[PDB]
DNA sequence: GTTGCAGATAAACATT
DNA sequence: AATGTTTATCTGCAAC
């Protein structure tokens, strides 16, 4: 259900993937991962309209797992 | 057989 | 300059 999903830790709506937060609230792909780290709310001052782009990281695939 | 969703990695950025 | 930290992009699996 992305249409009308809002970052609830930031408003965003531009987000990469959307996620959710431990207590049912859609968060955009950054809140949530950092989030998960500090666990505290981060101003919007961080929060950008658009998406932002690099060039894409080096292609790679993965490693066995136990 | 195809789509969508969730989650993780590595690189690059900022700081000092 | 190196480490720590952050976020965008990738791949996979399940249900129909
Ligand atoms: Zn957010």
């Amino acid at each position: 259900k992305r249409a009308g999903t809002v970052c609830s830790n930031c408003q965003t709506s531009t987000t990469t993937l959307w996620r959710r937060s431990p207590m049912g609230d859609p968060v955009c792909n950054a809140c949530g991962l950092y989030y998960k780290l500090h666990q505290v709310n981060r101003p919007l001052t961080m929060r950008k309209d658009g998406i932002q782009t690099r060039n894409r990281k080096v292609s790679s695939k993965g490693k066995k797992r136990r």
